[PDB]
């Protein structure tokens, strides 16, 4: 006999989810969590990451109110207040994950948990040993080390939030979706920025467009975007932290922020005691019901070695509660995923780029629209709005949605709905527009810009 | 044999697009406008309604901004250039109309035409008579006759160009143009009251959508009066007295009249024509869009369908197809009205769709965007499908709060596939949107199962 029926290593996105329906199901339910309930999300991710992205965004909001025929005040920002608030914010939230758990009757233990053996766990503050029939790893992923000399030196995703003071300037090294989201972020707030980039150009694997019109925008309106770049080391001086690269360049920031990449966080979690197999890239190995090698231990979220993403996470626990206590194999379902980007301008992304497109099928229909919304218009602001279908020309079937600009998020999630369902580019056409929208745009874009036929664009 | 092939009465949405498409076709196309190229939606309806729309809702982010640790910064609004904004605006977007027809090699006559007799018509401003093999109609609406004093109120077609912002305004009406100026005028400040005959605003959409909105605009300071007939409107010493049929008065400085647009036939000389029009006004039109004179077709707001720029469009792509080279499609049209908060709307409201269906489920959240809840914001997010709980099709859907018509228009493609809700619930989720509540609402909130809800 066992102490519980299911332990729960990680009270993340994942593990909650799994967590609380399981005791929900009645189930004897412990569940683990060596930091903050609720996960990296709710407590140092999307959550808090959105909250200073709308506090990034109300300076150039207000500058376009003038053409409206306001005036106002020059803005001034308060740091300290942002941060007080983000904290009240994200303690609600993790009181109320919390609250969920309890009222599944799941036991907090308020402890890393290891593990000792295949049904044993260990809790790092106490020693104590904890059984468990079935066992769920659920703990997320770790920023990679960077071993760069003063690497020590530098903040990441974990301290960005809880500044002291806005810095006067910042270096944020990384292109990725997390670097470019704090650089806008910095910048909006009037921080000096310099983004550094180890490739060509920011956002690797987004679409072409997306990465250009995003570099462009951000070198226009004044951030700092270094290619090439490697970082060597950073140095503390009286001032400011020197950041040199390999290449010779120096730059001298109050702050500077890693945001390198994140892996599956399975180092020292006794994996090896449990006989539970981790990949080259740091994962958990898993079926299509979430089991790991060993059948009565299951994995779920960012430790798994999937895209990175609170709904994927959550997806999984879905996924794992069903095949573990049920007769019912849901299987998890990563095809044409749409995925945000809260940079400014803001990207929103499904299905394939037009790139991969154009390599996948003998005939790619790209329709393209860059256009100035009604609102900018008077305002004399140069924020465009991008869309962006790609057809696969046989089918018919719009395979990718690409969009760059106010609220694209928003605008992906709801294509995203459409692409899921295979819908063909005739009914994208036949859609009646609201006028007047942005989005009425996607509904009217009747002949295409260009099409490949076996990768060739025709002139 | 005849001056043009085809004459086109009217240039806003429907006659431009018509007259453009034709003449590019190599038609030897002519269009009339008797006031400003573009029509209604351009110069006086939804576009400058819009901008200022946008205007209105500055004031908000200003208050929203607060709570994200910015510092009052005193916002202060000029009503004078914001008319001036939209004077520049409208008059840009008309030169590109004008610009459009002249590419299209229109013939364009700044003239009311009156018909002479069915092929001919006469421009009132010269007396020219110029013939025409083929005749379209597209000269829109117009508001009501209206009520002593009422002369005396301003309709939308003045409310752009007050000469100052109000103090105080009545509203008459309690449709979309009603609603969409009680919210600018009161975001911009001014003490506003909306008077509706009915028991509720938003007739004919679904009673979610127009009981939120009501409780919204009440919570926020705007006075909704229902039940309410206006006898007469007096003009006293200090402002304009509103005489209710129940004998309750409103004293403001303006009144403004929002009580329904009707077919536009003034001055039109139908009767030379031909051309039956109905007992609402309507041009009456078959599903190629003929009148029953066999030459002379009709598009948009005159035929008597919905007042919508894109349907007027919609009927001029039909005319043009089958005048030179199909029936328009009026199912599943998404409609959104820029009240504050916006609302989005396409296919069955909840109340259609449960006499409809044998069985059908109903999705519904209501919740506070994260936004809101930081800075203090009373303001919901409200979205709610429809469902055939039997095909599993997703019917109608339902948005209240930021962006509803962005919102509306996107779900608008997906129910014009015809996606059932197992497709909504296989959609992954993007993590922090609003959006994402469309997706994952596994378990209906409640079902009707033969017309009752179950327990
Ligand atoms: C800055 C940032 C921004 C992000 N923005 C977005 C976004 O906008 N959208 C999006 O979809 N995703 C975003 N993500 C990703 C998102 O946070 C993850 O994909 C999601 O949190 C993964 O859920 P999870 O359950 O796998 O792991 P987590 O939520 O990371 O949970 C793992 C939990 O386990 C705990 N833990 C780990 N090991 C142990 C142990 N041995 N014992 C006890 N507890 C343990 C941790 O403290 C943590 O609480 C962002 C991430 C970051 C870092
Ligand atoms: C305040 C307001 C807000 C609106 N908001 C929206 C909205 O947000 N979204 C939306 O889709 N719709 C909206 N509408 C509706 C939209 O404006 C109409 O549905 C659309 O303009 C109709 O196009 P139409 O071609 O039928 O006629 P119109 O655009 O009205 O064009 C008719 C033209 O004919 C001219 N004309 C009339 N008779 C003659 C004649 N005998 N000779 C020469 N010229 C003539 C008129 O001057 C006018 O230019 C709004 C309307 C109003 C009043
Ligand atoms: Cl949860
Ligand atoms: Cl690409
Ligand atoms: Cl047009
Ligand atoms: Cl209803």
């Amino acid at each position: 006999s066992f102490d519980f029926d299911l332990f729960v290593i990680g009270s993340g996105s994942g593990g909650v989810r799994a967590a609380r329906l399981a005791g929900a199901l009645g189930k004897r339910v412990a569940i683990a969590e060596e930091y903050r309930i609720g996960g990296t999300c709710v407590i140092r991710g999307c959550v808090p990451k959105k909250l200073y992205f709308y506090a990034s965004q109300y300076a150039q909001e207000f500058s376009k109110s003038i053409g409206f025929g306001w005036k106002y005040a020059d803005p001034i920002f308060n740091w300290e207040k942002l941060v007080a608030a983000k904290n009240k914010e994200i303690s609600r939230l993790e009181g109320l994950y919390r609250e969920g758990l309890q009222n599944s009757n799941v036991h907090i233990y308020e402890s890393r948990a290891v593990f000792v053996d295949e049904h044993t766990l260990e809790l790092s503050v106490t020693g104590e040993r904890i059984s468990a029939e079935k066992i769920l790893i659920a703990t997320g992923a770790k920023i990679v080390s960077n071993s760069i000399k003063g690497s020590d030196l530098c903040l990441t995703s974990n301290e960005i939030f809880d500044l002291e003071k806005l810095p006067k300037s910042i270096v944020i090294v990384g292109g990725g979706y997390i670097g470019v989201e704090f650089a806008n972020i910095f910048h909006g707030l009037g921080v000096k920025t310099t983004l550094l980039h180890r490739g060509d150009l920011i956002l690797r694997n987004f679409d072409y467009d997306l990465r250009q019109l995003l570099n462009d925008a951000m070198v226009a309106k004044g951030i700092s975007i270094i290619y090439e770049a490697t970082v060597s080391q950073v140095q503390s001086t009286e001032n400011c932290y020197n950041v040199v690269l390999t290449n010779g360049q120096t730059i001298c920031a109050d702050r500077v922020m890693l945001a390198t990449g994140r892996v599956p966080n399975t180092t020292g979690l006794g994996l090896e005691r449990a006989g539970v197999k981790v990949n080259e890239f740091g994962a958990v190995v898993v079926d299509e019901k979430m089991t790991t090698n060993v059948s009565h231990i299951w994995a779920v979220g960012d430790v798994t070695g999937h895209i990175q993403l609170t709904p994927v996470a959550i997806h999984d626990a879905m996924c794992f509660v069903k095949n573990a206590f049920e007769n019912t194999s849901t299987t998890p379902d990563y095809d044409l995923i749409t995925t945000a980007v809260f940079s400014q301008p803001e990207i929103g992304t499904v299905g394939l780029s037009e790139e991969d497109a154009l390599h996948r099928y003998k005939r790619v229909e790209i329709y393209r629209t860059v256009f100035r919304p009604m609102r900018n218009v008077l305002s004399g602001s140069p924020e465009k709005m991008f869309m962006k279908l790609v057809v696969d020309g046989e089918s018919r079937i719009v395979v990718g949605a690409h969009v760059l600009g106010e609220n694209a998020g928003e605008i992906a999630q709801l294509i995203g709905i459409s692409l899921k369902g295979k819908l063909t580019k005739d009914i994208f056409d036949k859609t009646m527009a609201v006028h007047p929208t942005m989005s009425e745009e996607l509904v009217t874009m009747y002949k295409p810009s260009y099409v490949y036929e076996n990768g060739e664009k025709l002139d």
